[PDB]
């Protein structure tokens, strides 16, 4: 019985997303969060950031099939946070094996040689709370690096170092 | 540090303000919210925002003498809250009776003929709601609107109508 | 690396295991194997033993929300032994800086005042050298108590007793 | 301002402590505080409780080889409590989840079949005062048992018992 407000979301709507085709959920609560890079375009206004939104579920949806954007949400460098599956559809982010048990948010850009500013973390962080206080998360959730459940670059050498000094971070 | 997480204010330093010189306190846990617009440019971005915020604190510090900008906290129109004077220190915002006893936060932008994004009322309403979590605001708060409790035009004619609808609206 | 179906092992299943969560592998040859007990209450049945398995886990799942009962496997005072985590999953028996180096088999009861039948002791021997025929442990693998890595009466004075006399013990 | 005024509490020289090695620091203020107990014997008198301080570190650092006794805060029956690791360092009393955010305080001794006299009892809530009084704790902590985070019997039951009873316990 527990309602009360968390965080703040661009809605689906508000970046004009196509609407999803998903259906599968997770069981609540998830255990894990696996933290990724788009390695597309940066954006650092609320306008560029629902442009990109869009242009990555395009990608995902119009090319590469999947039922809605990859992501649980994403987040943009403007410091907003974007509502992809939500938290109670299961994503397509880290394969077969991780995806049915984990949230995945990813930040767009590709922190490879750049880091994403502290409104990007502050948000990504404040999701996270908030996907506890709802009890989407466990208390006890692990945040991962795509990297360490998949071989990738994701999320970028800097973003990687970044999130390893999360409180939460378990390799 | 401070682990960093509620409701994704950015913080005085990240808006590059001048150092508060304020210090009377506040009497945790507070009963009103006041809200007003600055009545200033208005501005999207956060690179806009910031040097919003910073121009607002130089007026009321340059100019007017005071101790610190006014405001508790700004809502900038790219969708984030900006640390004023924070959960802690007493405003300045609605005079004497009220300054005390309430919480100011100020709408970046002249909202007479003008609403301002569901981003920006989003960051507002999820704002307080990370006060209550605090202590910082009491879970029943009331909130008035500057026309409410002081001869002001603020926070502006179609703001205004907004502010009514909200929740914890008590005129 | 013959083909020797070693060990009687009780799978998951057949004691009712809820789904394990846990992702996190242990790399072979693992080097250690660490003694602990329950402290619990014992059983010498395998209809009981299962029973108690049972408990245990759902201290581990359901009080401590963990991911997985901690140990890789129990040993019952009926004789047999009950699947945990297995010999490739990371157990969480003994610490940060045992665990992903070392297996950690318990024993189901509190043994500070009793010493554990015979035939426990003889399931966990054939255990470990089930172990070191799969190649899942060294053929030189180093056994400590729970006491010698962490803080705890674990695994009770009376086994610690019987552990220091082992051929593969090492202080 | 009501000036510090917080406990009485025996130094790490009083006791004789080994030089800390421990430089891993806690962020205050503090949210958890977690309850255990020592498990081996009790001390009724000052030389009598700073004997055993001594011994349960050499136990920590001389067999187990840490940098400094497990825990922030250990409480003699003799009413004192003895210095640890303190406020500001990391513990290492109950797991990495924990020991990053909390504070480990532990009676000296074994209470499964008896309590800490009441002396002890205050010696322990006094201390917690105080802890938020320097800011250390936050003034809402939580109290948990240890058991209630790691597979132990610790605090042992009657105290387990206590503890359940304060006014900042929460499992
Ligand atoms: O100051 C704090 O530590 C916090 C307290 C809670 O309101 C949380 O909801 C917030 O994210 C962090």
């Amino acid at each position: 019985e527990d309602p009360p407000a968390c965080g703040s979301i661009v809605p689906r709507r508000e970046w004009r997303a196509l609407a999803s085709e998903c259906r599968e959920r997770l069981t609540r609560p998830v255990r894990y969060v696996v933290v990724s890079h788009t390695a597309g375009s940066h954006c650092d206004t609320p306008a560029s950031c629902a442009q990109q939104a869009q242009n990555v579920q395009s990608y995902h949806v119009r090319n590469l099939g999947w039922c809605d954007v990859g992501y649980n949400f994403l987040i943009g460098e403007d410091g907003l946070v974007y509502e992809g599956r939500g938290w109670n559809i299961k994503g397509a982010h880290a394969g077969p094996t991780w995806n049915p048990i984990s949230i995945g948010i990813s930040f767009m850009g590709n922190y490879m040689n750049r880091v994403p500013p502290p409104r990007a973390l502050r948000a990504a962080q404040n999701l996270l709370a908030c996907g506890v206080a709802l009890g989407a998360l466990r208390s006890n959730y692990e945040v991962k690096g795509h990297r360490d459940v998949q071989p990738t670059l994701s999320p970028g050498d800097r973003l990687y170092e970044i999130i390893q000094t999360w409180s939460h971070y378990r390799a």
